[PDB]
């Protein structure tokens, strides 16, 4: 009857994976502090007791990496044994070396910054949908928020059971409409957190429900046909890095959209801005909410690639679904005209040597607080 | 003119993060040898002289780590410090734990294995397209095509200044076709491969032209406006984990479609059959390549999701592009009277207690070598 369903998941703040992506983002964002041209590429592994960092840093900052993990720990909540990992007493071990020499010499050496090499090679994708006013899908807008909701509780005291690691998903039915994509209802939603030893799972269940869900989810998208998912493993007291490995960039759907649209690849956290997978990402993401907000499409995705050494793109596409009235050939006209993708230039344009990456490493980097990348671009055409 | 470029890559068997899926894989493929049933979630991270195990492992297997890392590493080819990396020398550290016993006993403990949960929650999508033989888009073949043929010529001696980590990148023209897809030209190609201090950057990127690409891209498709970007970063004598952390999972674009379709985000390697993130996904381009064999549709896109402990998936959906006289309502029909994707039924129409998964960790999962996921089933409609 025209409906289908799709499925988009989200994890929270303490969840091993984002804990590393935070981690991560937390070292660019020291160096970024006192060296705006640090070369980074700092990924973060972690499991039971331990926090490593490992990869590649050029940089005059002077950073304090014992203290910066553990300041990153100590906010997302991991605080104590009890709760299985503890800022005051894990391990921080440390693998990290100078940027290549040559990557340095191929990339940016005795470059012009305008005319920067990209970083590496690679291909990235934005994507906006009319969908919600932030111009994302409601499926992850939804799942981001429910894990949002529980932080909120954790450390607002009402639901003191709450442990930081956590995942949710969310299944919304929607109707087509000429390439449009309008959300009907929420057909089925997952949430699984850690929690202490000391509650019990229908004391969990029921305030899932009645204090996260209903408090997020509006009642209009709810019905007796929802299925709920709460604590479906039924025990979830170990948790973090113990209960499983976390690593930097092995959340790069939840980062992004969930689904929707496609993914180049490439991890953000951890990278300075001439790593076009963020930077790049960051710009195409930029100019497909231009050209929604522009009124231009109501949904589109567009394509960017990359060699290393090279400022301009290799390719440039534009995909809009059938949502607008002009071609896919003359939006990309529209973007060649009014977007510099250079990342020399993309780093003028969204402030990327401004330290505010750690901001991004949780609850996705689009549809949020007004980034450089969700201030849409008034087109000119 | 209806025309539009997609840009993919790929990269070689020793690029630092395939090294680490391809040894998660064969610590996989170990423990399966001798324990069918083992639960295996094992991540790997390579850095200058370190390979790092992390994860948890349940298992009746007796397995030489040392052994089994050092394997791996002979066979992709570091074995000397000129090349920056040696199996003989490195470090292997191992930080492996039981799986926790929460997950166990709300995913599979006391279970009959045709109702076995899965193993977490998530999404998958399955991805198949007419545009070649083994249903896979053009870009992602040719870009893996180009990392063999390094490979083959490497371990063949006549390129002997060839080292094992590269890069390969393919931009395809495209013509739009009823919502299919038709190759016309490729657009442009990008290759970085790690190589030796003495051979000169001439002499290869003539030979990465005339023994390289001419071997491997139908003449047809090149033409005097194709864009060549070979060694661009024009110095790669640091490579592999000296060059480029790598980690398990940091690939999985290259893994599967190479940007077409879409990604649910999890990781193939190092996990055995209830981990969803794989089995499901390996289900889902078996769903979608049934449907382009069976002639149902052109191409196809199929999402699959789970709860973990939950083993029915929660959601299905099938996306043709406007590729088939049914429609989508009516291939979901279809794809529900034959499939049955439950995990502990999965295993066994794929066989995934087989030790081959150290086969599928490079040159992407799909389109090769008829394993049991690129054999269509017959459809009864
Ligand atoms: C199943 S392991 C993958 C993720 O699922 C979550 N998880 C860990 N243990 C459990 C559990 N017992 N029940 C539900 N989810 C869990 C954690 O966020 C982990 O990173
Ligand atoms: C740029 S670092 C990311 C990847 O690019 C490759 N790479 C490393 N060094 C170079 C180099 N000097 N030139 C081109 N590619 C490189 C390696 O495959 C690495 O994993
Ligand atoms: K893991
Ligand atoms: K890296
Ligand atoms: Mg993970
Ligand atoms: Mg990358
Ligand atoms: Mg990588
Ligand atoms: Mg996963």
């Amino acid at each position: 009857e025209g409906t289908f369903l799709f499925t988009s998941e989200s994890v929270g703040e303490g969840h091993p994976d984002k804990i590393c992506d935070q981690i991560s983002d937390a070292v660019l964002d020291a160096h970024l502090q006192q060296d705006p041209d640090a070369k980074v590429a700092c990924e973060t592994v972690a499991k039971t007791g331990m926090i490593l960092l490992a990869g590649e840093i050029t940089s005059r900052a002077a950073v304090d990496y014992q203290k910066v993990v553990r300041e990153a720990v100590k906010h997302i909540g991991y605080d104590d044994s009890s709760k299985g990992f503890d800022y005051k007493t894990c391990n921080v071990l440390v693998a990290l070396e100078q940027q290549s020499p040559d990557i340095a010499q191929g990339v940016h050496l005795d470059r012009n910054e305008e005319d920067i090499g990209a970083g590496d090679q690679g291909l990235m994708f934005g994507y906006a949908t009319d969908e919600t006013e932030e111009c994302m899908p409601l499926t992850i807008v939804l799942a981001h928020k429910l894990n949002a909701k529980l932080a909120e509780l954790r450390r607002n005291g009402t639901l003191p059971w709450l442990r930081p690691d956590s995942k949710t998903q969310v299944t919304v039915q929607y109707m087509q409409d000429r390439g449009a994509v309008l959300p009907i209802r929420v057909h089925t939603i997952v949430i699984s957190v850690q929690h202490d030893e000391e509650v019990c799972l229908d004391e969990m269940r029921d305030a899932l429900k009645e204090k996260v869900i209903k408090a997020v989810v509006p009642a209009k998208y709810l019905d007796e046909d929802t299925i709920y998912h709460l604590q479906p493993s039924g025990r979830f007291v170990i948790g973090g890095p113990q209960g499983d490995a976390g690593l930097t960039g092995r959340k790069i759907i939840v980062d992004t959209y969930g689904g929707w649209g496609a993914h180049g690849g490439g991890a953000f956290s951890g990278k300075d801005y001439t790593k076009v997978d963020r930077s790049a990402a960051y710009a195409a993401r930029w100019v497909a909410k231009s050209l929604v907000k522009g009124g231009l499409c109501r949904r589109v995705l567009v394509q960017v690639s990359y060699a290393i050494g090279v400022s301009h793109p290799l390719s440039i596409s534009i995909f809009h679904y059938g949502t607008s009235q002009k071609s896919e050939r003359e939006l990309l006209e529209i973007v060649k005209k009014n977007f510099d993708l250079r990342p020399g230039v993309i780093v003028r344009d969204l402030d990327l040597k401004k330290p505010i990456y750690q901001r991004t490493a949780a609850y996705g980097h689009f549809g949020r607080d007004s980034f450089p990348w969700e201030v849409p671009k008034k087109l000119k055409y």
